[PDB]
């Protein structure tokens, strides 16, 4: 992973001495670029992951509510299929006490 | 900010400079620590509020899960009860045809 403040922090301290030498100040130099570089990169990849993922959020609870009504539906047509025998039932006896 | 990574590489030119004024360094190196702090706390946020959304999205998938499972069953349940109706007609004809 990238450079945690503190080793950061270390590699400006090296850099503020002006007599440091040459071949340390511009390995320095690259520690801080190639850091950075990854660590831009690797931050646009999770901006672009939280994007993916706040879409997927949207649609799954789209989804969700479409199955919650289609449940609703569904538990209905059923409620309704199980008092049919009980009508007939009451139907029956209105018609045998007649 | 955070700084792009061009605008970082200026930076470290300034920084390749041998007869770098001692304020000018103190600048440049005062640039890097603050946009470094900012763009690690930037991108620790980013990874929080990335987690977060990433269980939220397993919670959503777990109760489209549940939905579905009790749309099946209440479809299934609708079935098994027009069997039920169908098996009253018969015991009724039965008892008819006598």
């Amino acid at each position: 992973g990238p450079l945690k403040p503190e080793e950061h922090e270390d590699i400006l301290n090296k850099l503020l001495d002006p007599e440091l030498a040459q071949s340390e100040r511009t390995e320095a130099l690259q520690q801080l670029r190639v850091n950075y570089g990854s660590f831009v990169s690797e931050y646009n990849d999770l901006t672009k992951s939280h994007e993916k993922l706040e879409k997927v959020r949207k649609q799954l609870e789209a989804e969700k509510m479409e199955l919650q009504s289609a449940l609703e539906e569904a538990e209905a047509s059923l409620e309704h299929e199980e008092g049919k025998i009980l009508r007939a039932q009451l139907e029956f006896n209105q018609i045998k006490a007649e």
